[PDB]
């Protein structure tokens, strides 16, 4: 089982810099944290090729409900603010509602058809139309680098790719069942991750990217 990759190797930096690049293929990295909402984990996959290697873990104990990281600048060039501000019915949820892959991708859970047009969907370039949700994408802007002003992980998770040398887009998803199963600890997560994913914190996982991009000068 490959899941002492980011757990008895995952140390902000000693262990996630050796494992950002084992785990920055796609090799399985999840994300816990402390706190009471849950998303963000196992998927920290890169938002423009969404591989099926999540997927595979998805399709047997996970579902494709992974956090996308987007920055100010992400949205913009794919030029669409469509912040929910629906009074009451949502409190504040600020939800940065999804885009649809309009290049060749419409089914919102097809890891092998979508994982294809998707690559080639999400990832165009310029999509201020290409992306027409819903699309069961959710990228939640979030400050690129600055995730270390946050008591959350969203401004970490455009800074989920950022700290996985990624280009900031990715998704971020936890054990998401269809059984209605509450995942929590990283004893939860380590069950689907600890045989097909590295699993990693992201307290000091995000102080970590900013310890990658100091500046001595």
């Amino acid at each position: 089982m490959n899941q002492t990759l980011l757990s008895s190797f995952g140390t902000p930096f000693e262990r996630v810099e050796n494992a950002l690049a084992a785990l920055r293929e796609g090799r399985g990295v999840m994300v816990l944290d402390d706190e009471d909402r849950e998303n963000e984990g196992d998927m920290i996959f890169p938002a423009e090729t969404m591989t099926v290697e999540q997927m595979a873990l998805t399709i047997r104990h996970g579902s494709g409900i992974v956090c996308l990281c987007i920055t100010e600048d992400r949205r913009k060039q794919l030029d669409l603010p469509m912040m929910v501000e629906n009074n009451t019915s949502a409190y504040g949820t600020g939800f940065t509602v999804t885009i649809e892959a309009a290049e060749g991708v419409t089914t919102g859970v097809s890891a092998a058809d979508r994982i294809t047009t998707v690559r080639a969907a999400i990832a165009d370039g310029a999509k201020p139309s290409d992306l027409n949700r819903p699309g069961h994408v959710f990228p939640l802007r979030a400050q690129a680098g600055g995730v270390l002003t946050r008591g959350g992980h969203t401004e970490a998770t455009i800074d989920l790719m950022t700290l996985a040398g990624f280009k900031p887009a990715g998704v971020l998803c936890e054990l998401t069942n269809d059984d209605g199963t509450m995942a929590r600890a990283p004893e939860c997560i380590e069950f689907a991750n600890k045989h097909n994913m590295a699993l990693v914190t992201i307290e000091d996982l995000v102080a970590y990217r900013q310890a990658h991009e100091r500046k001595a000068s």
